[PDB]
């Protein structure tokens, strides 16, 4: 930076402290990636100055011919990398992709049916303080008990009572794969919409590791910032017969001027992720994400559904009797950076919880392989085990910076 | 720009195109302005990868000491630019801001008066075709026939007959002074809370040059990116009374994670809006808007409610035979950006109108004076007294890239 230390040096002071933090820590938080210094320079653009309110080729500003060009990129690579036939990158977040979504299907009070916010849910996927659960009204299909995995006639007999006008599938925390083909079935037995939000997963999907929701859903929402590695922001995919009334629902509906800047950063995360090496880098976020289950069940722990078939997994600390609480506070102390988390069934409060929620696409991307994920579960181990002992944590705290150098 | 052209030819290309245009074209969308590089910089920060979600020192994902400072120096330096006593600065938009206000004191149906959409009221201030009139039953006041002005006394019959839960005071198109004290006595008389959407108006009202809603409304929205000359984005300011529900409207209500990059980029703006150079900067807005009214009435041209208390005018182009979309396009020509806009009583469709609508904040922004605005106006009389002359359009081409040198 050349200004903003000038300009500002209460922002710059405390930036700089953040930058500092992101190299220090092992950032484990399963939602969190790097982007890159392209996607960044693309943000700090003066497409900020644009007004540019509708589409492109159809805006309510003039000057708005290379701000199109733009954002004809994202929506053309975003259809090249997901095969929908429609694309809107003007969401400004996965909540508001979300609320578009819900804003074209339903009317006030519609019943929609989502994944239980206990069981691995979004809080836009009805939670009755978010929007979506004071406007609509949500019913919650759960897990297996026993194996955590989605019980897809606890989906279809929820569908049958509560009838509901739309079904969401997708999660914050479910580390197995999601049966989108299972959830049309549904959809299509009760004649109700299918959306997916498929934010955690997208870059997965993106390159190949999960299967592609875009055929199975009438809607499919993501965020960019996750394991698609992009810029802050979401984006909806849909059938071309919903073309028009999403893009309505977005534009004059929710929203009001796009965020060209970002729709920028976007193009050229798309562009990255249609690379054959954003696909090496998916399936290593995979990989890894398997070796740390099986190194930390080789330390002893217990996780949800057994393991994980994606980018993340969750611990259930109740065999080591600590809360997600107790957990995320000492792994804080010694520079590892988890999430509290509810495990399915959980006996504590979402405050509190038996769980922590762990991901590894952040540390994928800052070059970590199968012998970091083991020794990250080591890390774990020690601590998880020791948290009464200051020796125990200072150890951890110096393999921790070994690990980031 | 290092990485972005590297890595991205076809993006880094549209965007130096969008760059080469903004010095080109003189800008006269009211609602536009050019950021500083220290305002850039902070949105092409690290920032973007940190999730964030609830508030400084109350957030739900560890690690946020260094955004949490950097959120709290947008607070409360948009507290000392307006006096608040509470901000939140996460607001993704004015979209945004002004949904999480109706979300925190109107349920589903509630009547709420706002300024009537064809007089200068915004879309999200009841538009049948957004959120805001599909949610809430709007109802609209109205400006008088000969003055353009609010007319008070149809603001008070409105809300007297309708009885709304929340009063709208504000505009996209008025420019005029509003008279808040007027709008918070008719709230008290009716049992109404007051909202001000301050959006356009924002700069001006930090730099002294328009009376501050604040002390009258019980909430304050306003959007960062237009008078205020910030990064895209929204903003509420409440009293203390209101500051957890709003906070709370926000999140876990309407938005799911902060975009901390541009939180900082908030500050940013608001550190310079606090420099005395800024309250030079919005007088000459406001005497360059007067100015070039004058300078057009001096041409010939009749403008809504006479001339201009602030950054922005409406030219009523009836006596000229002439549609705000017509005037638009010939402009667009000669590389003079404007808006077509509906005038108070309109015969003309939204879609057509008999006005434009210009600001002078970019072009001041970039230091045009009195000179400059004489000339501009001598410009837009040259080309719409001459829309069938393709000798006079030139002319006015050569003169637009004389003043963009």
């Amino acid at each position: 930076m050349k200004y903003l230390p000038q300009q500002d040096p209460q922002v710059f002071a405390a930036i700089e402290q953040e930058r500092k933090r992101q190299h220090a820590k092992i950032e484990l938080i399963a939602s969190e990636n790097f982007v890159s210094r392209a996607v960044m320079e693309a943000q700090g653009s003066v497409l900020t100055n644009k007004y540019a309110e509708g589409y492109p080729g159809r805006r309510y500003y003039g000057g708005c011919e290379y701000v199109d060009i733009v954002e004809e990129l994202a929506r053309e690579r975003a259809k090249q990398l997901f095969g929908a036939e429609h694309a809107n990158v003007q969401p400004h977040s996965g909540a508001q992709a979300n609320m578009a979504v819900y804003f074209t299907v339903l009317e006030h009070g519609d019943t929609v049916l989502g994944m239980n916010l206990s069981h691995g849910g979004h809080l836009t996927h009805g939670s009755p303080v978010n929007f979506s659960g004071v406007q609509y009204n949500f019913v919650a299909y759960g897990v297996d008990p026993e194996t955590h995995v989605i019980d897809y006639d606890d989906v279809r007999e929820k569908a049958r009572l509560h009838r509901p006008k739309l079904i969401v599938a997708a999660a914050s925390a479910y580390p197995r794969i999601i049966d989108f083909a299972k959830f049309r079935e549904i959809a299509d037995e009760v004649g109700a919409y299918l959306m997916v939000d498929m934010a955690h997963i997208a870059g997965l999907v993106a390159a190949g590791l999960h299967p592609n929701p875009v055929p199975y859903a009438h809607f499919v929402t993501t965020t960019t910032h996750k394991t698609l590695r992009g810029p802050r922001g979401g984006m909806i995919l849909c059938q071309e017969q919903f073309a028009k009334q999403i893009d309505k629902a977005i534009f004059p509906g929710i929203q009001g001027g796009p965020l060209m800047h970002v729709i920028a950063a976007k193009a050229v995360a798309f562009g990255e992720a249609l690379q054959d090496d954003f696909k090496a880098y998916a399936k290593r976020v995979v990989d890894n994400a398997k070796r740390l289950a099986s190194a930390l069940q080789n330390e002893g722990f217990t996780l949800v559904s057994g393991g994980t078939d994606n980018h993340l997994l969750l611990v259930d600390l109740r065999p080591q009797q600590l809360t997600g609480k107790t957990a995320e506070k000492v792994l804080d102390e010694v520079g590892i950076t988890v999430n509290k988390a509810t495990i399915p069934y959980d006996p504590e409060s979402p405050f509190v919880t038996s769980g922590i929620r762990i991901g590894t696409a952040a540390v994928t991307t800052r070059g970590f392989g199968l012998e970091e994920m083991d020794e990250i579960a080591a890390i774990i181990g020690l601590v998880l085990k020791n948290v009464g002992s200051e020796q125990a944590l200072e150890e951890a705290r110096q393999r921790v910076a070994a690990l980031t150098d």
